[PDB]
């Protein structure tokens, strides 16, 4: 291949595949000189393929934040929402709306905010002393030492299923989403509870993208160059949020070691499950591209909804706020 990611994947697929067979990959940290003789172009790219590309390898990032008793008692679902360090009128708006944790029928939920680290060598302003006061309150915060970008997020998937099979490997459901979607938790939990129990064993939902390839458009945000990744990508679920079995997290964090880490987080989950021989499934009440405007103030538009991108952290509560009463009028 020409592609650098393809071609590297292909030597992964070698390494763990003796049959295909007729420098850790996983551990070395430092900066991988030989990306710049490699890729046609390599000076030329912008900064951020340029650190995705030298410090591919690096993965064994440890926790600086923890919460290793959350799932002390057995969780039904796990909320995982993708947070960065100054949001935090996004993650308290989640925390008194859809993300509050619960028990109602011994059904738990619990919660808890993945963050990198914003250091100050990209010019972020020094918040660390507000995120261990909030850390401390809240006590659903964790946070790694990586440095948390756009095309780091790959990376906070694998280290957020590390936390799952170490701390939290018992819960029966996992929601992983943005923090700036709503989620209509209560139509999540009866959806979980109307499954069947094979169903159930091998669930993943969402707004799910079938014969998608690489935005070429270099104004795009997920623009991709061809010198990177050619081909089309497998089946993956976008756009906000995806929903889970903590069965398949286990086997999904087992197989990250045999995938390349890739740019988009979500193409990469979409990698995982094609090697597990999954595909994800389709559920379309993850509304990713919102919902008609002349029914924006209904609240009925939110009842059997899923997910809806996106919302500012009023809107969550406001429309949680409506949603409490809905089955009174919808
Ligand atoms: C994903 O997160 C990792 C970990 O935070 C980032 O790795 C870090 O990348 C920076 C550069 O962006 C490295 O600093 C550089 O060090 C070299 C000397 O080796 C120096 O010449 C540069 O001026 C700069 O100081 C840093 O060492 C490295 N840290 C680790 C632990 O590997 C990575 O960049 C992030 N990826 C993306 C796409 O943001
Ligand atoms: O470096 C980043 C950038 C994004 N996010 C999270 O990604 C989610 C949504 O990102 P965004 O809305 O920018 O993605 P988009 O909707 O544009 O595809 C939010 O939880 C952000 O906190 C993150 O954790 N680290
Ligand atoms: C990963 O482990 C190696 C040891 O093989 C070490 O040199 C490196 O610094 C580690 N990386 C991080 C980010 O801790
Ligand atoms: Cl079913
Ligand atoms: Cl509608
Ligand atoms: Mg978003």
């Amino acid at each position: 291949p020409e592609a650098y990611w393809n071609r590297e994947q292909e030597k992964l697929n070698r390494q763990y595949n003796p049959i295909l067979s007729m420098i850790s990959h996983l551990n070395y940290c430092e900066p991988d000189l030989r990306v710049t003789s490699v890729v046609t172009g390599f000076n030329n790219l912008p900064d951020r393929f340029k650190d995705f590309l030298l410090y591919l390898r690096c993965r064994n990032y440890s926790l600086l934040i923890d919460q290793p008793d959350k799932c002390a008692k057995k969780p039904f679902l796990l909320l995982a929402i993708k947070s960065l360090t100054p949001h935090f009128a996004r993650r308290q708006a989640i925390r008194e709306s859809w993300g509050q944790e619960s028990n109602a029928g011994n059904q738990t939920v619990v919660r808890v905010f993945l963050l990198g680290q914003t250091p100050p060598e990209d010019n972020h302003p020094d918040l660390s002393d507000m995120l261990k006061f909030e850390s401390e309150k809240h006590q659903d915060i964790l946070m790694w030492n990586y440095r948390d970008t756009f095309f780091n997020l790959s990376l906070k998937e694998v280290l957020f299923l590390r936390w799952v099979s170490t701390s939290c490997p018992d819960t029966e459901f996992v929601f992983k989403g943005d923090d700036d979607v709503f989620v209509n938790t209560h139509h999540i939990l009866n959806y979980l509870n109307s499954l069947s129990k094979t169903k159930a064993k091998d669930l993943f939902i969402g707004d799910v993208i079938h014969n998608a390839g690489p935005h070429r458009d270099k104004k795009l945000k997920y623009y991709i160059p061809e010198v990177v990744y050619s081909g089309l990508y497998p089946p993956y679920a976008g756009g906000g949020g995806f929903l889970y079995s903590g069965h398949l997290a286990l086997r999904l964090y087992h197989i990250t070691d045999q995938v390349h880490l890739y740019p988009i987080d979500d193409v990469y989950t979409g990698m995982c499950l094609q090697k597990l021989g999954l595909v994800p499934e389709k559920h379309k009440g993850f509304r990713t591209f919102d919902i008609e405007e002349k029914n924006k103030n209904n609240i009925c538009s939110y009842v059997d909804l899923m997910l809806v991108h996106s919302r500012k952290p009023q809107e969550m509560i406001d429309i949680w706020s409506q949603l409490q009463s809905a089955h009174l009028k919808c």
